[PDB]
């Protein structure tokens, strides 16, 4: 079949290949320079409310992990900061290293973060995912780094699971896990339009990168170093380094919410 | 589960609710009023080489029916007229009606022919008709009407084949076939940018639509309304009428080739 990764053959130098729009002009991520991103006080402050999340299932799809949500309805939401309307919560994934010092996708002055979080939302004015991924404003992701530190109590019941779904294709039952676990104190963000980070790579994302990272310790982080990009029985590939690269920020203004 | 067709409930004036592009800038087809259509003589010459065309099999979509040809190399293509590049035959396929006094796509001065044929063709420069068809300038048809008159000899071979796929999903052999014997004595046309005429819509096809018709019998024609759009064991419904109406021009321009 048609497929892609992380590789030497078929990773991010390669994806324009099969998905030309990967030499777009709002492809995503970019680094974030603090001293150039654009103080934008007219945007609001953002709205999370996850207070009724209901997670349904995590799965291993041979280039990270998603927690799935329940989309039918209002249940877990983005609304404010840059966005103008409802956006709802889809599923969640990271993106991680072999290494503690690299894993995130944005970089921030070009410092490389262990681990990126990525909420994944839709623009509920489409009617569903399927329609929004092919408008500009289908899409709004709202990415966390993640450092290495104090473990996150939150981010434990994800471990717990991992060993259940090491291989490409496999699932497991995750229900009632909460996302408000994952979020920082402080909801100062960056925001960009660009696209999705991985193939077909449409530029249908308003991106909001908060300011302040999560921590998770150094045995969190292993623990998703010890799934499998490959399926059962294969060759074993350890799933790390599933990051895109930074790319040009072309004619784009990164605004910052804060000073 | 995602269905379209040509009944009063799944037809085309309800293809916008699933393909909102329906009601788009450059949507397909369109009436040609051959007192507003100017000659542009910016248009280069057409060029129509057909000579190496090979022909593989034949098919019922459900939809209408493909004749399919290998489109690894140029054996087969369109350049010249409008177009910048070269241009690959991958199918051709017919609209028609359930009468003769109807089934074309386009119409001339409101006038509609008793079918259409489309020669669907894609841009060399993006490698495949799947990466084509997400491109503006992806695909050129060439748009040929059929007028009931004298039986065409050149679609006989199409006709006779047409008992061995009589439902959805059927398939057949169909090698040798000689596209240049669909073709009229004249190359004059009309040309304007639009789009694929069933769903999902994609404005990535200019079309070249031929001046002069050819002519099909009665008993030709009537062939074409023996086939099914249902799979074999389901209800016969008859695959007629399969023509999508002349949409609004809009802010578009139609080219003659011709003074
Ligand atoms: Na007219
Ligand atoms: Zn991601
Ligand atoms: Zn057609």
């Amino acid at each position: 079949s048609h497929h892609w990764g992380y590789g030497k053959h078929n990773g991010p130098e390669h994806w324009h290949k099969d998905f030309p729009i990967a030499k777009g002009e709002r492809q995503s991520p970019v680094d974030i320079d603090t001293h150039t991103a654009k103080y934008d006080p007219s945007l609001k402050p953002l709205s999370v409310s996850y207070d009724q999340a209901t997670s349904l299932r995590i799965l291993n799809n041979g280039h990270a992990f998603n927690v799935e949500f329940d989309d039918s309805q209002d249940k877990a939401v983005l609304k404010g900061g840059p966005l103008d309307g409802t956006y709802r919560l889809i599923q969640f994934h990271f993106h991680w290293g072999s290494l503690d010092g690299q894993g995130s996708e944005h970089t921030v002055d070009k410092k490389k973060y262990a681990a990126e979080l990525h909420l994944v939302h839709w623009n509920t004015k489409y009617g569903d995912f399927g329609k929004a991924v092919q408008q500009p404003d289908g899409l709004a992701v709202l990415g966390i780094f993640l450092k290495v530190g104090s473990a996150k109590p939150g981010l434990q019941k994800v471990v717990d699971v991992l060993d259940s779904i090491k291989t490409k294709g496999k699932s497991a039952d995750f229900t009632n896990f909460d996302p408000r676990g994952l979020l920082p104190e402080s909801l100062d963000y960056w925001t960009y339009p660009g696209s999705l980070t991985t193939p077909p790579l449409l530029e249908c994302v308003t991106w909001i990168v908060l300011k302040e990272p999560i921590s998770v310790s150094s045995e969190q982080v292993l623990k998703f170093r010890k799934l499998n990009f490959n399926g059962e029985g294969e060759p074993e590939e350890l799933m790390v380094d599933n990051w895109r690269p930074a790319q040009p920020l072309k004619n784009r203004q990164i605004k910052a919410s804060f000073k």
